[PDB]
């Protein structure tokens, strides 16, 4: 009997349970960038810029 | 009997349980960058800028 | 009998339980950068700037 | 019988339990950078600037 | 019987329990940088500036 | 029977229990940097400036 | 304008969120009465014995 | 404008959030009565014996 | 403008948040009555014996 | 403008937040009555014996 | 403007926050009655014997 | 402007915060009645014997 092994995890989400009970959810945006309600998001990136739930406005390079 | 092994975890979220009971959730944005309600987010990045729930406005390079 | 092993954890969130009972949650943003409500977020970064729930305005390089 | 092993933890959050019972939560931002409500956030960074819940305004390089 | 091992912890938060019962929580920001409500945050950084719940305004390099 | 081992801790927070019962919590900021409500935060940094709950205004390099 | 009304609740459960992460859940019963794992149960009874999650053994009337 | 009304609650449970992370949960019963794991249970009873999570053994009336 | 009203509560539980992190939870019962793990339970009873999480053994009426 | 009203509470539990981090929780019962782990329980009773987390053994009426 | 009103409370528990970090919690009972771990329990009783966390053994009426 | 009102409290517990860090908590009972760990318990009783955390053994009426 040997039983050799390994179990890994990299950017793993497991076991979430959520409840949301809003009554009036409004969003008003003029020229900006809104991000809302992200939940249970997993990612893995190699040799790149990983980024979750980011926001930017007015990227004016000149 | 040997029983050789290993279990790892890297940027792992597990076992969350959330409740939100708002009655009037408003968001007003003019030219900015709003980020709201991020929950249970896991990530792993290699040779890159990892960033979760970031915000910026008016990136004017000139 | 040997029983050789190892279990590690790197940027791990596990076992959260949250309750939020707001009645009127408002956000007003003009030209800035707002970040709200981050919860249960895990990350790991190698050779990069890791950053969670950051905010900046008016990045004017000239 | 040997029983050789090791269990480590690096930037680990586990066992949080939170309750928030606000009645009127307002945020007003003009040109700045607000960060609110961060909870149960774990991170690990290698050869990079780690930073959680940071804020800056008016980064004017000229 | 040997029983050789080791368990470590580096930047670990575990066992928090919080209650907040505000009735009117307001925040007004003009050009600054506000940071509020950080709780149960763990981090580890190697060869980088670690920083939790920092704030700065008016970074004017000229 | 040997029983050889070691358990360490470095920047570890465990066993907090908090209650906050404010009725009217206001914050007004104009051009400065406010930091409020940090709780149960652990960190470890190697070859970098660690800093928790810091604030600065008007970093004018010229 | 009148706006006359009323909203009631009698034995009402609303807004639960649960997570269970057992690894080996065993139950052995010999002649008894086991009750396990009741969750989010609401009831209303008029002129009768209401009873939730009850147990009895050996009801020997002679 | 009148705005006449009323909102009541009688045996009401709302806003629970639970996490259970057992590894080996055993129950052994011989002739008794076990009750385990009741959570978020609401009831209302009129002219009757209300009873939640009760246990009895050996009800021998002779 | 009148604004006449009333909001009541009778046996109401709201806003609980729990975490349990056992590793080996055993229960052994022989002829008795065990009750465990009751949480967030609300009740209302009129003209009856209300009773939550009660236990009895050996009810021998002769 | 009148603003006439009233808000009452009778046997109300609200705002609990709990953490339990046992490693080996055992219970052994022989002929008795054990009650454990009651938390956040509210009740109201009219013309009846209210009783929470009670225990009795050997009720031998003869 | 009148602003007539009243807010009462009768057997109300609100704002608890608890942490328990046992390592080996044992209970052994033979013929008795044990009660353990009651927390955040509210009750109201009218024309009846209210009683929380009571214990009795050997009720032998003859 | 009148501002007539009244706010009362009767058997009310609010604002507790507890920490318990035992390592080996044992209880052995033979024929008696043990009561342990009561915390944050509120009650109100009218025309009845109120009693919290009571214990009795050997109630032998003959
Ligand atoms: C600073 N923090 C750190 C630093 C380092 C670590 C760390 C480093 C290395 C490892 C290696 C884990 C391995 N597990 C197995 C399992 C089976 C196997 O099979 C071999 C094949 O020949 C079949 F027999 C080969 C391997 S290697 N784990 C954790 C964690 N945290
Ligand atoms: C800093 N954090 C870190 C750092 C390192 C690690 C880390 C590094 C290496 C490993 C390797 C895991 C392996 N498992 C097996 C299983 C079977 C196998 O089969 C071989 C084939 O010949 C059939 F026998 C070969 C292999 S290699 N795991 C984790 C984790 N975390
Ligand atoms: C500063 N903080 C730190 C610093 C260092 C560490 C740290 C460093 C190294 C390790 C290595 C862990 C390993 N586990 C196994 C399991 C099986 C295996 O299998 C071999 C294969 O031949 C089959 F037999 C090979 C390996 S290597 N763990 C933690 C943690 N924290
Ligand atoms: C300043 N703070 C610090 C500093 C250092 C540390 C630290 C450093 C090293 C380690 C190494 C841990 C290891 N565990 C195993 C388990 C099995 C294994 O298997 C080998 C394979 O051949 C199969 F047999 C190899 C290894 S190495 N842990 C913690 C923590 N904190
Ligand atoms: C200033 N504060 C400090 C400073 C130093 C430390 C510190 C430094 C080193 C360590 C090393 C811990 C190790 N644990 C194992 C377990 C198994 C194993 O397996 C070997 C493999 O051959 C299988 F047998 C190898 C190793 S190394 N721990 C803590 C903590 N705090
Ligand atoms: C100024 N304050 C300070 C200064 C120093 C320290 C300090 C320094 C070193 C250590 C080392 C701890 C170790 N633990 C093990 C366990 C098993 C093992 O396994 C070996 C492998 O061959 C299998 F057998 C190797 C090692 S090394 N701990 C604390 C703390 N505080
Ligand atoms: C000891 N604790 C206690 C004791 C008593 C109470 C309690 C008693 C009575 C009430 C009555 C509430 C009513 N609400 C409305 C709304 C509209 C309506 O419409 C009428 C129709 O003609 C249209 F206009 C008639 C009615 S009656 N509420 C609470 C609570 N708690
Ligand atoms: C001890 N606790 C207690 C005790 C009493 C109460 C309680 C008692 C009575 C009520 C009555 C509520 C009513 N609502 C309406 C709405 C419209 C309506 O329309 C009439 C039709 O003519 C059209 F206009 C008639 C009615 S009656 N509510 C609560 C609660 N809790
Ligand atoms: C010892 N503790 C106690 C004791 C007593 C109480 C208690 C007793 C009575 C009440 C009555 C509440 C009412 N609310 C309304 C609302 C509208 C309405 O509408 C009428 C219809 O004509 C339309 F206009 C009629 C009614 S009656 N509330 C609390 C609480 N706690
Ligand atoms: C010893 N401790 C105690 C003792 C007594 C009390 C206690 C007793 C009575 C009350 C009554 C509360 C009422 N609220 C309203 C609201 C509207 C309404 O509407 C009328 C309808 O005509 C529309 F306009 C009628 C009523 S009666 N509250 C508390 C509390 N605690
Ligand atoms: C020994 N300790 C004690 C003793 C006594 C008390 C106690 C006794 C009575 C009360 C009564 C409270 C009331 N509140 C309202 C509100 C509106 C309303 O509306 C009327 C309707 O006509 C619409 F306008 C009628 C009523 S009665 N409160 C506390 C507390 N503690
Ligand atoms: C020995 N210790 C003691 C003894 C006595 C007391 C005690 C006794 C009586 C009270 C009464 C409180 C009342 N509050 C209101 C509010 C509004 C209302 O509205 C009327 C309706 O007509 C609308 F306008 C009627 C009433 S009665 N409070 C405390 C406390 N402690």
């Amino acid at each position: 009997v040997l039983y050799v092994g390994s179990k890994t995890k990299e950017g793993v989400v497991h076991g979430v349970a959520t409840v949301a009970e809003k009554t009036k959810e409004q969003v008003t945006n003029v020229g900006g960038a809104v991000v809302t309600g992200v939940t249970a998001v997993a990612q893995k990136t190699v040799e790149g810029a990983g980024s979750i739930a980011a926001a930017t406005g007015f990227v004016k390079k000149d």
